């Protein structure tokens, strides 16, 4: 069958874990999570293919100095998390996104962008800012809460189809 | 707000009116809905953006001849529906798509490609097809059913997304 290897990046804190365990095991991390390599692999049927989904959960903090350029060669496409009541790690995903396209050599990877947490009141990040960074890379951008499972598979399933259309 | 004026294209029978109301009235039409110049409007957050959906649900015969071109004029993106247990309807789809094509006077417009009525056992069009005809055309491919709702906000936001980066 097609295998897709998702790799899901971004800041501490973002909810990464939690989106990975709300799509592959159906429920609201408010534990710690294991964030080394770990690994989920899912049959899926998806548009009416079946395929497998093996997705690399990273770490966050950059203490990943390297470790991540072996991850990101792999990867044929990556969620990149921000959450929107924190405006640092969407100030970051820019140094996420030129890692992966200097470790992939190339302009275009499949990616989406993901403001994960949408659920809380207090957000810091509009829609439109991250909208227009979207744009700014020309991936699609996707609102996420792992809480209440808004936008999950959505965000997981678009990420598939850009790699499809690659 | 933002409005998305959205257009619901396909041959006859397809589920062109029951994807609609399963987005807009939240459940399956069994019965004949009007399906003539079939206007709904909705107030809807998509990726934290306040927006109105505006959508046409079109009829399929070709007596449509040149009242297609009109709201294939002002249409910004289409959905473009066959079922996926009819061969016919999916050959017809290059039809609808060269008519937008020619009226929008792009090689490019906003659209995307359902397949509908997924939760069917008999299919005659497998994904694969209708996957390499999307690619093809350089688009989405999304299969729906409107009995389950499965696909169906998929299809609908996905499309939102398409005429966001146009
Ligand atoms: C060690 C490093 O960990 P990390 O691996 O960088 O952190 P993750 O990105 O994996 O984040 P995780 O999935 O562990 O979720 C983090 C917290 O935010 C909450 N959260 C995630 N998704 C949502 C959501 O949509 N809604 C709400 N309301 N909360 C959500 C979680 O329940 C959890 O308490 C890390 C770094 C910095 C801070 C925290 C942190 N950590 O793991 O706790
Ligand atoms: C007049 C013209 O009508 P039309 O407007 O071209 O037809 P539509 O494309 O709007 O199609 P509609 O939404 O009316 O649904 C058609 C039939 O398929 C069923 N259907 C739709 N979606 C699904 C789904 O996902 N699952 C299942 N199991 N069935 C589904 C409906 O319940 C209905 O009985 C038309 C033309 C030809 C044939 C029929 C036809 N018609 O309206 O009945
Ligand atoms: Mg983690
Ligand atoms: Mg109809």
């Amino acid at each position: 069958m097609t295998e897709y290897k998702l790799v899901v990046v971004g800041a501490g804190g973002v909810g990464k874990s939690a989106l990975t365990i709300q799509l592959i095991q159906n429920h609201f991390v408010d534990e710690y999570d294991p964030t080394i390599e770990d690994s989920y692999r899912k049959q899926v049927v998806i548009d009416g293919e079946t395929c497998l989904l093996d997705i690399l959960d990273t770490a966050g903090q950059e203490e990943y100095s390297a470790m991540r350029d072996q991850y990101m060669r792999t990867g044929e496409g990556f969620l990149c998390v921000f959450a929107i009541n924190n405006t640092k790690s969407f100030e970051d995903i820019h140094q996420y996104r030129e890692q992966i396209k200097r470790v992939k050599d190339s302009d275009d990877v499949p990616m989406v962008l993901v403001g994960n947490k949408c659920d809380l009141a207090a957000r810091t990040v509009e829609s439109r800012q991250a909208q227009d960074l979207a744009r700014s890379y020309g991936i699609p951008y996707i609102e996420t809460s792992a809480k209440t499972r808004q936008g999950v598979e959505d965000a997981f399933y678009t990420l598939v189809r850009e790699i499809r259309q690659h």
